[PDB]
């Protein structure tokens, strides 16, 4: 598997009106999210900073990265939309490469990108006020993978540039409260309109039809005409 070309990525992604300020690829680390968080704790401005790892403790079989996002300027109740924005960015980046009908892939609320029912990518947001660290893990040649979906020799450098472009685009929409973000999300949602079970602490299930995602990124269920909104956590598609 060819390596990521850090210099090419910088040349492409860093520039006057670009959102990205810094980009680094490391051979190995434990967790890119932990590293950006620890950079934040030590006083660095991590807004628009990108950290990509070839392997987190098979190397080069994924794209694994974290980006920093300053959130303190955005109402706190909107911060839940960042993980959603990131999933959409990921899907949009890879949907054109895969040999499966658009129908058929999409976003499983809150944190997963699916394709033919298998997990293609996952998003993890973690907060470090005034920042959020957004982590992305995309399955390239590893659940499913680009390879398993028909991409015979995925170009990880091109895919990384696409992903980061899309991520910046959606982060801008999010910062600007652009209603197009949520519209584009719902259009690619596998959860909305589906019957779902939410398994709650204490062996309490709630079963209903997912009707919407609210302005805080929460899942709105219809339970026999009553609305139940659930905070971020796993949900089971029925």
């Amino acid at each position: 598997r060819p390596p990521l070309d850090e210099r090419s990525l910088r040349d492409q992604l860093i520039g006057a009106g670009s959102g990205w300020r810094q980009l680094d690829v490391v051979a190995q680390t434990g967790s890119t999210n932990a590293d950006l968080l620890a950079r934040a704790a030590s006083g660095a401005d991590i807004d628009g900073v990108v950290l990509i790892a070839e392997h987190q403790t098979t190397a080069r079989a994924q794209i694994i990265l974290s980006v920093g996002v300053r959130v303190v300027d955005v109402p706190v109740q909107a911060w839940g939309w960042l993980s959603l924005a990131a999933g959409l960015a990921v899907l949009d980046s890879v949907a054109p490469l895969i040999a499966v009908p658009p129908a058929e892939t999409g976003l499983k609320w809150p944190n997963d990108v699916l394709a033919r029912g298998g997990k293609l990518a996952g998003i993890l947001a973690e907060v470090a006020q005034p920042f959020v660290v957004l982590g992305v893990g995309l399955n390239v040649t590893q659940a499913t993978s680009l390879l398993d979906l028909g991409v015979a020799a995925p170009d990880r450098n091109r895919i990384a540039s696409r992903l980061l472009r899309e991520l910046e685009a959606r982060i801008i929409q999010w910062r600007n409260a652009n209603p197009q973000l949520a519209a584009d999300y719902r259009a690619r949602s596998l959860t909305i309109g589906s019957r779902v079970r939410v398994e709650l602490p204490g062996g309490q299930d709630v079963v209903g039809i997912a009707r919407d995602i609210d302005d805080q990124g929460r899942l709105c269920l219809d339970v026999g005409g009553r609305t139940v909104v659930v905070s971020a956590g796993d949900v089971v598609h029925l």
